[PDB]
Order: structure tokens, then sequence, then C-alpha cells
């Protein structure tokens, strides 16, 4: 649902480091954190550059975060969850 995107979230400490490395505010939407993760993706090229919808993360803060080496950009659900457990909902 396109609602989602208007939550309103308060990033924990680590999502709160990648998200400045990137963008300086205590409070989002979940649009504002998923534009702001998507460019510290392909910023710091992350995905294949022959299969770009898996980013592999296993080597980078990111998969701390996630707690995964790699996720599909396909994974529409379990991105909205992986982002979800890195932040409190306003
Ligand atoms: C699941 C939520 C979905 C419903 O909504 C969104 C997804 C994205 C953005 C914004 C969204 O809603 C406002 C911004 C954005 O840029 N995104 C992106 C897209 C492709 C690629 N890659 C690596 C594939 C890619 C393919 C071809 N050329 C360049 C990159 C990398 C990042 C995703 C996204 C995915 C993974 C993560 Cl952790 C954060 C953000
Ligand atoms: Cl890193």
């Amino acid at each position: 649902p396109a609602s989602e995107q208007e939550t309103l979230v308060r990033p924990k400490p680590l999502l709160l480091k990648l998200l400045k490395s990137v963008g300086q505010k205590d409070t989002y939407t979940m649009k504002e954190v998923l534009f702001y993760l998507g460019q510290y993706i392909m910023t710091k090229r992350l995905y294949d550059e022959k299969q770009q919808h898996i980013v592999y993360c296993s080597n980078d803060l990111l998969g701390d975060l996630f707690g995964v080496p790699s996720f599909s950009v396909k994974e529409h659900r379990k991105i909205y969850t992986m982002i979800y457990r890195n932040l409190v909902v306003v």
C-alpha cells in the first residue's frame, strides 16, 4: 500500500548513522528513508553489475542493519520489515 510510505519514523542509532552519510533530521517519512537507503546502495555500488536487482551487503554496515548478506530489491515486504526493525514509528 502506498500509505505505508507516509509513515513517520525515528531511526535507531545505526540506521541514523547510515542516513547521515547520504543526507540530518530527527524525524523522517518512510519515503525519505527508502530514497536515502536507495542512494546509499547506488552510490556505494552494493548491487551486482550483472545482476542489478541483488544487493550484496555482507561486507557493509547495511548488512549489520539488515541481518542478511544479500537481498533482492524485489523483496518488497522483506525490505519494509528489515527497515521497520531499525526505527521507531512516531
Ligand atoms: C520495497 C519498497 C518499495 C515499494 O519502494 C521503494 C523502493 C526503493 C526506493 C523508493 C521506494 O519507494 C518510495 C528508492 C530506491 O532507489 N530503491 C532502489 C531501487 C533499485 C535498486 N537497485 C540496486 C537496482 C537497480 C537496477 C538498475 N539500475 C540501478 C539500480 C536500489 C534501490 C528502492 C529501495 C530498495 C531497497 C532499499 Cl533497502 C531501499 C530502497
Ligand atoms: Cl560500511
